C-alpha cells in the first residue's frame, strides 16, 4: 500500500486505458492529415502520404468509421474533416462527401517505406503554400507539428512500472480508487457493446463463447462500425483480447461484476507491464498474458502457486507472433489467444519457459525482441 | 483414375504407416547403443553418449518403454538389451534389469553439441577393445556401422511430392483391401493410446479431440508398452493426423466408412506435407492432415471447401517453437485440435495461398 506506488499505478492506468474509434491503422491516417489543419479540403493541389509496410499491408482492408467505405482513401477524406483535438478519435462526429472523395482520389499520392512506425503527410495547396505532418514510432508521438501536450507518462514513470511485481497488482485490485473503478467499468461497457452478432461460435460451453464474443468485437472494430474500442497501450486489438475473454467467462460463470471489475484491471495491468517490457503479434502474448493472469484471479483467487502455473503454461503454449493474414486473421490470432489462455488454467507445467510470472514475461519480450 | 498412381501411394503408405514403441527421442538412443552389439553389456569398461542439443532437452522426461524408468539412462541400458534388427522398435521384448543400469551408471558419460541431428555412441571393453554407432541427420541414417540400406527412393518420392488432393480424393474411392485394413489399424492402435483425462473442459465436440488427442500423446510419452501408428516415423504426427479425427467421428455420426476415408484422406495429406519439406513441425504437417480429413468428414469432395478450410488453417497457424518438457508437445497438439477444428467455420479473403497446393508450399517455406 505504498501510496507513491498507488499513485504511479493510476498514472499509468489513465495514459494507456484510453478510447479509439476504428482501428489505428486508419486512425493514425486520419490523425496525420487533421494535424494539417487544411481550412479548405478543395484547395488541396497535392498531397503525398509516407506510411511504412507495418501499417500499410493492412489498411486496405479496415473500415474507416463515419465513411461505409474502407482503406487509405477515406481514412485521409475523413481525417480532411475530423478535428486535430479529437487525436484517435479524429473520425467522430464527420459528416462524410463523396464529392471530396473524388477530388481527393486525383491528387492523393502513397509512398510506402520499410521500416518502424512512420507516417508522414505533406500537402501543396492552390495558393502555392505547403503543410506537413508526421507522427513516428507510437500512434500518439506528433513529431510535426510542434505539439507542447506535456500527462504523457516519462522513462522514470514507465521505469518504475516496469521493476513492480504481480504482488503489487494483486494488493492494487483492492485498494482502487474511484475514478479508476469507472474506467474499468467504462472499459467493461466499451468493450462489451462492440460484440454484435457470431462470428466463430461452435456451442454453448464456456470456452466457445469467450471466443465467439472475442472475435465478433474484433470484427465489429475491424468492420468499421461507429463504436469506440478501450484500447490498452494504443492498441485496440490488445484492449479486446485483454478484456473480451474475462468479461465473457464471467458472464458464463458467477456473474459478479465486483469479480469481473478486480480481474479486468489485474488483467489490464498484467498487459501495460508486458508492453513495457517489451520490444519491437504482441496483440496475443501480451494482452493474452494479461487475460490468462485475470481468468485465473477470477477463477482461484490471490493463489500465486496457481497464478504462476498459470503463465508458465501459457508461456509453453505461445500461440506464434505471424500476425501474417491482414485482418480478419487477426480474428483467428484472437481466438487462438481465447484457447491458449483458457486451457492455461487445467494443466500445469514441470525448460523453454520461466518459473514465475515475472520471468515468463521477459522470456515473451525476449522472443519478440529477435524474432 | 489411372493405374501408375495406385501404384505408388500403396507403397508409400506401407513405408510411412508403422508402428512406434516410445519417443523417438529415447527409441533412436536405444537404436544407437543396440547397433554396437555388445555380447555382454557387464563388460563395457565406459561408454560415452555423443547427442544433439535438439534431442537431449527431451529425453529426460521422456519414459523408456518396458522400462518403467524415465530418460537417458534406460534408454541407453534399453539398448544393450534389444536387437538392432528391431530399429525403432528396440524397446519391444526387453527385460529391464536393475542391476545392469547400476553398472551402466558409472560407466556413461554424455556429451551434449549444437548440431542437426546427432547419436554418437563409443564404448571401450574390459579386454581393450573398441566399438562405435553413429545415427545422423534422420532418425534411420546409420552412418556408423556400414548397412546395406534396403524402399524409399528419390524417384519415387518426387513423383508423390507432384500429386494434387484431386489425386488422394479419387484414392479415398477405389481403396485396396490391404490399405483398408492398415487404415482400421491406424485408427485401432491410436484409440487405444486414450487413457484418461489430460486436458477435458466439456462435453462439447472441440473439447473430446483436444482431450483424447492430449491423453493418446501423454500415454506414448510416459513410455506406456503400447506402441503408436507414425506417420513418416513420428509419432506425434500419426497422432495428430489421425485422433482429432477418431474423436470428432465418436462425437458425430459414428460412420466408420466415412471414419477410415477421412482417417486416410488425412494420413495422405501429411506425407504429402512432410515430403515437402525441410527441417515445431508436427502440428503444421499433421494438422494440416486433421484439417482436411475433419473437412472430408464435414464436407464431401467440396473442393471450393477444401481449399478454404487449408487458407484458414494456415492463416491461423499454430507456434512456430518446439515445446519443451515433452509436457508441452501434448499442449501442442491440443493448440493444433483448436485450429483445425476452428477453420471449418471461417473462410478467408485474399502470407496464405490460393489453394491447398500452395499452402503446403508456404507452411513448407516457414520451416
Ligand atoms: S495478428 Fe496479432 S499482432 Fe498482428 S494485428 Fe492481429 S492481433 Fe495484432
Ligand atoms: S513441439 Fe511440435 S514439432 Fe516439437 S515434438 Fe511437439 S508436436 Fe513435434
Amino acid at each position: 500500500m505504498d501510496d507513491y506506488k498507488r499513485i504511479l499505478i493510476t498514472k499509468i492506468l489513465k495514459n494507456e486505458v484510453t478510447e479509439a474509434l476504428g482501428c489505428t491503422e486508419v486512425g493514425l491516417i486520419g490523425y496525420a492529415v487533421s494535424l494539417c489543419n487544411i481550412s479548405d479540403p478543395f484547395s488541396i493541389e497535392k498531397i503525398e502520404l509516407t506510411l511504412n509496410n507495418g501499417s500499410f499491408k493492412n489498411a486496405y482492408a479496415v473500415g474507416v468509421p463515419n465513411t461505409k467505405k474502407y482503406g487509405i482513401l477515406p481514412a485521409v477524406v475523413g481525417g480532411l474533416l475530423g478535428d486535430h483535438k479529437n487525436k484517435l478519435l479524429v473520425f467522430n462526429g464527420i459528416k462524410y462527401s463523396q464529392k471530396l472523395e473524388d477530388f481527393i482520389k486525383e491528387r492523393l499520392k502513397i509512398r510506402v517505406i520499410n521500416s518502424p512506425l512512420y507516417c508522414g503527410v505533406k500537402i501543396k495547396d492552390n495558393s502555392g503554400n505547403t503543410f506537413e505532418s508526421l507522427i513516428k514510432d507510437n500512434h500518439l508521438n506528433v513529431v510535426i507539428p510542434k505539439i507542447n501536450n506535456k500527462s504523457e507518462i516519462n522513462g522514470s514513470e514507465k521505469e518504475e512500472y516496469k521493476n513492480l511485481e504481480l504482488l503489487d497488482f494483486l494488493e492494487y485490485i483492492d485498494e482502487i480508487p474511484e475514478e479508476i473503478i469507472q474506467l474499468v467499468e467504462k472499459t467493461i461497457y466499451t468493450n462489451n457493446n462492440l460484440i454484435k452478432g457470431d462470428f466463430l461460435n461452435f456451442g454453448n460451453d464456456c470456452l466457445s463463447n469467450m471466443v465467439n464474443k472475442t472475435t465478433s468485437a474484433c470484427n465489429t472494430r475491424m468492420i468499421g462500425e461507429n463504436m469506440p474500442a478501450m484500447s490498452v497501450a494504443k492498441s485496440g486489438n490488445m484492449g479486446i483480447m485483454a478484456t473480451l475473454p474475462i468479461i465473457a467467462y464471467d458472464y458464463s460463470n458467477e456473474q459478479n461484476q465486483e469479480k469481473l471489475i478486480k480481474s479486468i484491471l489485474l488483467s489490464v495491468l498484467v498487459t501495460i507491464y508486458a508492453t513495457y517490457k517489451s520490444s519491437y503479434c504482441g496483440c496475443v502474448s501480451k494482452g493474452g498474458m494479461g487475460a490468462v493472469i485475470g481468468l485465473c484471479y477470477y477463477k482461484n483467487g490471490k493463489n500465486i502457486k496457481k497464478l504462476d502455473s498459470a503463465a508458465r503454461t501459457f508461456t509453453a503454449n505461445l500461440p506464434g507472433i505471424i500476425c501474417d493474414g491482414g485482418k480478419v486473421g487477426c480474428a483467428l490470432k484472437l481466438a487462438s489467444g481465447c484457447f491458449a489462455a483458457y486451457s492455461s488454467l487445467f494443466v500445469d507445467i514441470s525448460g523453454i519457459v520461466g518459473k514465475n510470472f515475472k520471468e515468463c514475461v521477459e522470456n515473451i519480450s525476449e522472443i519478440s525482441k529477435i524474432m
